[PDB]
């Protein structure tokens, strides 16, 4: 019968693309960049750290919420643990603060122990969203607690944003393959380029009034002001956040330069089923506040050439053209030397 | 007239595409990936071993069945050097084994003694399986031996699929141009990527009830479960299974490394064991027992099927959506910014 | 609503695309290369050199200007210090000149001291050239200096090309994110290849007879030809002038071979002189504009030869281009090939 | 007006395509080669040596007629020293010769010279072959000699055949920048992708009963089966012949590796013997003709046999061409693998 695979279309990520510049009143220094993480929560930035063991604990999680945006204390350790890193985050001040839950049998004691430390949200995350396990997951945590901002993810298709919905989530994480350290589609063939992704989610999320959050395979600033113009309400990262003193793990030292190391929690690293992610290390890139400024500051100008003063303006004015690889080659620093260091590239 | 050559479509091989995420009920440790090699014949695998010189012969193909899966033993060796291979399998507690046939005038003497030797399956390997050939010597095989289960190859095209089946063939083995040692395409300008080819023949073979063997440049995991998606019942590899200890060849060291020799039928080295080479010759790193590599693949199998909400092969053939990247989608596919520092078995 | 991200098209630059031969009559010896910058301004070559200080001083102003050309001194200087370097090359002869004017508090101040040196067009220059700034910063200065030509920039969109034109400007400049040392893509995501850009740009220009430039992403002969028959009426340049003796800077010399210095202004150590849009590096010596001025021009005229044209407009009018693949590209630039005498127009 | 640039179409080169297997009935040893390079000179085999001052002389000419193809004789030379190359083949047994012509003040004298040393074929070659010069050129020697064969390039639209067969060329020759050594491209932004190219041509030179031959960008066996299935009676090569002892230039060995040079018409070391549009290096030494020959041979009897085809015309009238991804691409090639042996065929 007709039952067979298809090929639907082309599908496109961050490098495929560049934003068109608008007609424009408005400089950098003058645009707004708050966000709804959900109904409930607003950030000052629409940037958050991801929840790794190699990317987020406490001391991540306080600089992060202090330039604007949000940490998720990652699960790789006990339930009680993480309530102590999450305690610690609201006790420097009461800032904000996400825990990541996976569906598991202690999911429900994992939650209550990150509610009594006064998560202000909980992020459900797994390999797959569009699964079960998440739907019947996240109507169990709003029967207990209804008015617990819950993140779920991760998926990939505006079916999974409305079945994700339905199922009672404030907020659906986009993000199936794009990881720097992820293998998932080379390992199970799966996966959807995160530029399509994103923005069909959005476009679906946004009949809803529930926003989707762009997870992994950001490298620039541009790249998040690509994913936030396709209709993510912030940005996730790990790559972009590991190589910082704030994020855990100590500054090695090779060769007289400076390292840290970066994993995939689908890494044979982190878990002591296959590998889903490999284990390396990323230079040192100093101070969390110093890369915020660049990120920030990239955003800024993005929204300056698109003559949009909030992020809802950007969305709304965002048009893209899909450059080739020539155009790729155009659009990075060509046929030059470089060699001072530029803190944004 | 209008007889001019023609430019007929875009065609894609695994690295084009990625499989949709499906609304999903069933965990990767639920599924069955059984799978009928032929009409008459399961795999508790859907995997296959090549009949390459440097692939399968009798332990490399007793190792596979043992994991449920089937070895084709080549035929670079006299008719009863390749008989007393098989027997040399399926002395082993009755193993499922394979043989492959050339098309030559001493064919039916090839094939009467891997018969007598109880082979379960032959396989009729040609680099033309769309020719008079491989059509005429599936007839005689099917019609001295009506039981015998019979895969004809290689092809890439549904006419193809067509006319093997015509002739007899329990099964057609897909693949031209896409094996890691292969220069068919540079050398004869001929071949189809390999993921459409699929795609295109397993439509077609399950119109008349025949499964089609995807064959050639499968490298990682997912590209399996890619071309099981596109509708192959079974994948065949050389490249995945040849730095295995199983396989023929000694070890090799060189600079303090491991490495096991690998090569094209078509090399001028295996051709020696007249036509212009279609093949490589190389080392390929040594990858420990067979048993390690299976396993990878079988859990990366299982992982595209929970991703996808399949517990068969067949449901995962039916809810398959492929979607098409660019070279920089491939280049976010793969990990990227990251230097690897620890070894990823999978990767 | 509606309101949302869209896709729009597909979008090219120059190394996308290749110039389609037609028939001729002329061969490259018999064209002319004369263009009018303004409908004020003739240019005997239509080459400009970036407003970049590691490209345009009053040095490389007066060479360029002595081949036919036009340079634009650059703005990181003082007002007197540029009005200087404009009065040393409008001293020079007759010989023409051009001034980067930016967006700042002291705008109008530094427009009268290079009106006041005499300088023949001024460029208002910014990283958003379709902006609330720059539109009325052009209707101001017209307004003050009705005769005084304008180049406004940088544009990518025909509706930025029609909204500096009715703001007064004569001559309009196209490029965001392609230049060499530029970042633009990568730091904000904003962009328009190159190609796209000019054609689009060109095509609005040419309905309201106001010229457009193509600014930025150039690197070989061919490009600029490219560009020109895209609908330019000049061809602006950093990195190709950059590497020569009249650039500003000393020439350094790492392991055996020379470079000099080049660096966008919007890197961190030209605004030493908001987060950086470019970065700083090194490019060969390329010896002295007069023999990097010949190359190009020996190119263009073998371009116009190839599409039959005498005229730039008849480049323009008669130019056909037909997208190439990343197999094309690596067909069009020398391959399989290791070359081993450095030619004068490539690499 | 409407007169402005336009993008016409996407355009392939060789690596762009690969041929879709046929049913055969026909095994590589069963096809034929036999070619019609104009009405009156038939080839064994449809390879010709290029017209270079690296490629082809009299020792070329002669081993390639041995061959079974035909050597064009390059006229960096003076006319008398020309006419004795082409001399020195005539009797070396009548083998067959064809010599470069120019348009140049001189070439009815040229041409003279070499009619009476009894050449069979002229091409009057030149960078642009779609142009006043060519066509008053042919015109002039087909009135002075009716009967001799005339073939003209280079070119790539089919108005250029048909404007150069109305002139009177017997056959007409095919690309513009896809030279291995070629620059034209880059240095004037000119140029059609060459299996385009061909297809176009070829189809427009069928309906006038005119030949087209395939010059340039050629580098395996492969890509000559792409270049007659897309219609050329012949293929031209530079770079796959000037490896061999035959081409002239010495057999020069640098760190245990021989080589030889290699360079472009247009370079500026051939050119001292207007700017260059070629480049000049080093390619590996490969040997004798015969050995190259032989290869190139068998790749192309193979792709016969894979596309059923028992002759040229067979080939070109059941030709279909698939376009590949960059992705296809490396699938095409061998890839994971370290190659130990060095192949007659692939490097
Ligand atoms: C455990 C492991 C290695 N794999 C899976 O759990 N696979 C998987 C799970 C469910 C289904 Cl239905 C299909 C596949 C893992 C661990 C941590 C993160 C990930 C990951 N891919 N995050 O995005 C994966
Ligand atoms: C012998 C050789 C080098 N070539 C051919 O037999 N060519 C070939 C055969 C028939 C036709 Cl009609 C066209 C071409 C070979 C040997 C072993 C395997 C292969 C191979 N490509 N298998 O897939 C090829
Ligand atoms: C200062 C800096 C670094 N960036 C901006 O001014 N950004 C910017 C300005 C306005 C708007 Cl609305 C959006 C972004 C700069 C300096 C010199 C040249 C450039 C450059 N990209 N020219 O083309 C940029
Ligand atoms: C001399 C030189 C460098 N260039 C030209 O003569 N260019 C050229 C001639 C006429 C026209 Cl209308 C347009 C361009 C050359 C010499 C030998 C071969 C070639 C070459 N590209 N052959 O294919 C070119
Ligand atoms: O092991 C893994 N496999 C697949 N994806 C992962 C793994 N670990 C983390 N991720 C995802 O990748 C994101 C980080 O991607 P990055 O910003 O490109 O480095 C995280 O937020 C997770 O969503
Ligand atoms: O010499 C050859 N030329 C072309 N194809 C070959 C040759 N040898 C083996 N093959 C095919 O390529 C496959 C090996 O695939 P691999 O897994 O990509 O290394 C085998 O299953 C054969 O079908
Ligand atoms: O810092 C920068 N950021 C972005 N663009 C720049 C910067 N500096 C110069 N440009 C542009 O790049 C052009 C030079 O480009 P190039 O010829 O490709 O090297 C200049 O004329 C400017 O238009
Ligand atoms: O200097 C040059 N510029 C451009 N094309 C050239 C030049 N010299 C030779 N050619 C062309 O390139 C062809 C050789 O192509 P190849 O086989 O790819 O090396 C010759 O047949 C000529 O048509
Ligand atoms: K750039
Ligand atoms: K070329
Ligand atoms: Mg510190």
């Amino acid at each position: 019968s007709n039952a067979m695979a298809r090929i639907l279309k082309t599908a496109y990520t961050f490098d495929d693309v560049l934003l068109v510049p608008n007609k424009s009143e408005v400089l950098p220094n003058e645009v707004s960049l708050k966000t709804q993480l959900t109904k409930k929560i607003q950030l000052n930035i629409p940037l958050m750290s991801a929840s790794m063991d190699t990317v987020t604990e406490s001391k991540m999680a306080i600089a992060m919420a202090r330039e604007g945006g949000i940490g998720i204390i990652h699960k790789n350790m006990t339930i009680e643990d993480q309530a102590r890193e999450v305690d610690r985050v609201k006790r420097s001040g009461g800032l904000l603060c996400g825990a990541s839950i996976g569906v598991t049998n202690d999911m429900m004691e994992r939650v209550d122990a990150v509610v009594k430390a006064k998560v202000d949200v909980i992020v459900l995350d797994t390999a797959h969203g569009h699964s079960k396990g998440v739907i019947e997951g996240v109507k169990r945590i709003k029967a207990k607690y209804p008015e617990l901002q819950v993140i779920a993810g991760n998926i990939a298709t505006p079916e999974a944003v409305r079945d994700l919905a339905e199922a009672g989530a404030d907020c659906v994480k986009v993000g199936i393959g794009p990881g720097s350290i992820c293998t998932t589609r080379i390992v199970a063939g799966v996966g959807v380029p995160q530029l399509t992704a994103v923005m069909d989610c959005a476009e679906e999320g946004k009949k809803l009034g529930i926003p989707v959050i762009a997870d992994g395979g950001l490298k620039y600033s541009g790249d998040i002001v690509k994913a936030l113009a396709a209709g993510a309400c912030a940005a996730m990262m790990g790559s972009i956040f590991a190589g910082c003193e704030e994020a855990p793990g100590a500054i090695e030292i090779y060769q007289g330069r400076s390292y840290k190391v970066y994993r995939g929690m689908g890494s044979l690293g982190a878990m002591a089923f296959v590998p889903e992610g490999v284990e390396g290390r990323i230079a040192y890139k100093g101070h969390l506040a110093d890369t915020i400024y660049q990120l920030i500051g990239g955003i800024k100008s993005g929204m300056g050439y698109l003559g949009a003063p909030t992020l809802e303006n950007l969305y709304e004015n965002a048009n893209f053209v899909v450059q080739t690889s020539a155009g790729f080659r155009e659009s990075h620093p060509h046929d030059i030397n470089i060699t001072k260091e530029a803190p944004n590239y």
